[PDB]
């Protein structure tokens, strides 16, 4: 059914719904992993199709709202998809396009297109679970899930929530020999569909990407400060970004990754978030590069351990966007400090506009507003001050999530929920010295940042 093959480890795929395979095509419902290369979900779909002697097709369902995403994210995504249509067409793989709630739309497409098998990629977010539940209730064919985003499938890396990077790391590293491997080439279709009410991705893109942008987003926020030229979308551009990282930035990454005045990060996160490039691919190429061992170890721990522990966090904590997901020590500490007098209480709107008393905080928010990607070091500072200057930890978490999800190109992502939870709630951290308001949550002061990098320069750049 799912045939054996070179580099096709069956542990990457599991049945969401087992059943009777139909005579029709294999449909890959693409959602998280928007690429044609290095995509285990697409590769498995193609293998299932080959075994059944049917075509494989791809379908995508555009929702007009997604976790507070606006025009900046939808346009980045849709420009990517425009390129993807060409790549898929070159492999003779049809791509179809739906609009609305994927729950309803995907199950109806499965009926209308007479799919014999359904496959999707893996996301641990609540919204994907909700769509999947609805689809299952509406189909009568087998439905598989493939982890295309993680090197080690999320449900294999650990059977539970990992409290620390140091408990996850040995589990993950022990499984790299099995799962850190090259990808096979995607075989083009050899079987022709020749196949109403179904529009192709090509069809819907004939009048451009702008026509597809959600109306509700534009109306809610014109997004005047966004600068679209910092990150070009799509698989080709992602590859360029990875190659320039390796060539120009990787050697200095270990020394300078915590300095937000230096452009020494990979800049891969928007591409990784939309699955326009594979983290497994990135790891393979970094492993091959001759660079500083310190920098390689640091980079690999981020894209392997911290990225995959974020999927672990969301997968094993259904309330990952809530205070109750925090470790017990942190809930106890924040609870004990709930009635401490705050020095500042900012509204969502004040934080959003960068209108605090702290110019480093404001500059961090301006980097986010202007570029859609805040430096990783200042993201920690930024979220921690939202805790410090909100009425409650719950309110802080709500605000941090909202701004991250509204404005980061790489947001609405397990890495964001996990990073915000680390920052505000000590998830995957330890307790530090007790303070008013913030209790034992790790503190990051303005003066501490001044000691570590040129704060004045960062502020000037985003003024
Ligand atoms: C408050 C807060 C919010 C965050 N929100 C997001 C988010 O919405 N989306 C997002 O992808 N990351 C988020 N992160 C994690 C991290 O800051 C970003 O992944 C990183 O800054 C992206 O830039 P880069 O790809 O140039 O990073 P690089 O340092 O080059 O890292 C390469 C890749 O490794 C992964 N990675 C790196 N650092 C982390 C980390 N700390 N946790 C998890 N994975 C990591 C990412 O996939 C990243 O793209 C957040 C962190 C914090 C503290
Ligand atoms: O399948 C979809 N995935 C969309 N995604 C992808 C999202 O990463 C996945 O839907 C989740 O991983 C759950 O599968 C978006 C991601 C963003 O950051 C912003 C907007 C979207 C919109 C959609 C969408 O309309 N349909």
């Amino acid at each position: 059914l799912v045939p054996r093959g070179s580099h096709m480890n069956p542990k990457r795929i599991r049945a969401l719904k087992s059943g009777k395979q139909g005579d029709g095509p294999v449909v890959y419902w693409m959602s998280r992993d928007q690429r044609a290369e290095d995509n285990w979900a697409l590769l498995f779909s193609r293998a299932i199709a080959k075994e059944a002697n049917v075509p494989v097709v791809v379908v995508f369902c555009l929702t007009d709202e997604f976790l507070e995403a606006g025009i900046r994210q939808y346009e980045f995504m849709l420009k990517g998809l425009q390129e993807l249509e060409v790549s898929l067409s070159r492999k003779k793989i049809p791509s179809f396009f739906l609009r609305g709630d994927p729950g309803e739309k995907i199950s109806r497409f499965v009926k209308d297109y007479n799919a014999g098998t359904l496959v999707t990629d893996f996301s641990p977010l609540r919204i994907k679970n909700q769509w999947i539940e609805k689809v299952i209730s509406g189909i009568s064919i087998p439905f598989f899930e493939v982890d295309a985003h993680n090197v080690v499938p999320c449900w294999e890396a650990s059977q539970k929530h990992e409290y620390a990077a140091h408990t996850f790391r040995p589990k993950l590293y022990a499984l790299l020999p099995e799962f850190l491997e090259e990808f096979p080439e995607l075989e083009p279709n050899s079987v022709t569909p020749e196949l109403g009410m179904v529009e192709t991705l090509s069809d819907v893109l004939e009048t451009g990407v702008k026509a597809l942008l959600p109306e509700r987003a534009l109306l809610k926020n014109k997004d005047p400060l966004f600068e679209p030229w910092h990150f070009e979308p799509g698989e080709k551009a992602a590859k360029k970004v990875m190659e320039s990282f390796i060539a120009d930035r990787l050697d200095s990454y270990g020394a300078l990754r915590n300095d937000p005045t230096k452009n020494m990060l990979s800049n891969l996160s928007p591409y990784l978030h939309f699955g326009q490039i594979s983290s497994q691919r990135v790891v393979l190429e970094v492993e091959k590069a001759e660079s500083n061992p310190g920098s390689k170890k640091a980079f690999l721990d981020e894209i392997l351990i911290w990225k995959e522990i974020s999927d672990n966090f969301c997968y094993y904590n259904p309330g990952y966007d809530g205070f109750e997901s925090f470790p017990s020590w942190a809930k106890e500490s924040l609870n004990a400090h709930r009635n401490d007098v705050r020095s500042h209480i900012y509204t969502l709107e004040e934080f959003e506009a960068g209108k605090t008393h702290d110019p480093l905080w404001n500059a961090s928010q301006m980097e986010l507003l202007s570029t859609g990607k805040m430096h990783g070091y200042t993201r920690m500072y930024w979220a921690k001050k939202i805790l410090e200057w909100s009425e409650s930890p719950e309110k802080a978490l709500e605000i941090a999530i909202c701004l991250n999800d509204r404005y980061e190109l790489d947001g609405r992502d397990p890495n964001g929920y996990a990073g915000i939870a680390w920052s505000i709630g000590g998830v995957h951290d330890r307790a530090w010295g007790e303070r008013e308001v913030t209790g034992k949550i790790r503190y990051m002061s303005y003066e501490g940042c001044k000691r570590k990098f040129d704060v004045k320069l960062y502020i000037e750049k985003y003024s």
